[PDB]
């Protein structure tokens, strides 16, 4: 569906740049799923958790994604993004959107333009399963 809610995200110990936003994170996935979904959904979780922390991921640089969408890019994740991709299909979970999947982190919902730094590799902190607009059901730390 394109009316997901829940969603999979990364949180960084620290961004290399400046942000409005409360909360700083990379979405890694929108599902449409039921609770009686949420384990099968934890399975691969935990199993993709070893590239999850594998992963490289860097910043260059900073762009508006849409019309008062600032945001950070980072590469390094999208072989492991469509490995799970996999994973959910295969499993007959709702994953994806019919618009493609840009990486991102949102710095601001404003419009601001462009900065730029040296190549930087993010830390993960934390993979976390939340619902939209919602709590919080599930986290792994390394
Ligand atoms: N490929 C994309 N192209 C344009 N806008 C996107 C894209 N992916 C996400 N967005 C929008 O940027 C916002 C960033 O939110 P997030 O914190 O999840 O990264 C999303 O809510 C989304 O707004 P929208 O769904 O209205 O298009």
């Amino acid at each position: 569906a394109d009316d997901p809610n829940y969603f999979i995200g990364i949180k960084f110990r620290h961004i290399p740049y400046e942000y409005d936003v409360k909360i700083p994170h990379l979405t890694f996935g929108v599902l449409f799923i039921s609770d009686n979904m949420i384990p099968d959904v934890v399975e691969i979780m935990k199993i993709m958790k070893k590239e999850l922390f594998e992963m490289d991921i860097t910043t260059s640089y900073t762009y508006m994604l849409s019309d008062g969408i600032y945001v950070a890019n980072v590469s390094g994740v999208l072989a492991t993004y469509f490995k799970m991709y996999n994973l959910f299909y295969k499993s007959q979970i709702t994953f994806g959107q019919s618009r493609m999947f840009i990486p991102h982190i949102t710095l601001s919902f404003s419009n601001n333009k462009t900065v730029r730094i040296e190549s930087t590799r993010l830390k993960i902190s934390s993979i976390y399963l939340r619902k939209i607009k919602g709590d919080t059901v599930f986290d792994m730390s390394e």
